[PDB]
């Protein structure tokens, strides 16, 4: 009946960028953004994440 969309910005240590839009509940979309970043952690290293636009915007930076 009511859901949201979260836009994650992924900044790689190489310097490239990637955008990933997730849809579903407020909880689900956030959990999925972290899932995508977690799989990438093996070839991009540990990362940090920041909450923007009340959670609808996610900034994810790979520390390498």
């Amino acid at each position: 009946m009511e859901e949201v969309t979260i836009k994650a910005n992924l900044i790689f240590a190489n310097g490239s960028t990637q955008t990933a839009e997730f849809q579903g509940t407020f909880e689900q979309a956030t959990s999925e953004a972290y899932a995508y970043a977690d799989t990438l952690k093996q070839d991009n290293g540990e990362w940090t994440v920041d909450v923007a636009d009340q959670g609808y915007t996610l900034n994810i930076q790979f520390a390498g």
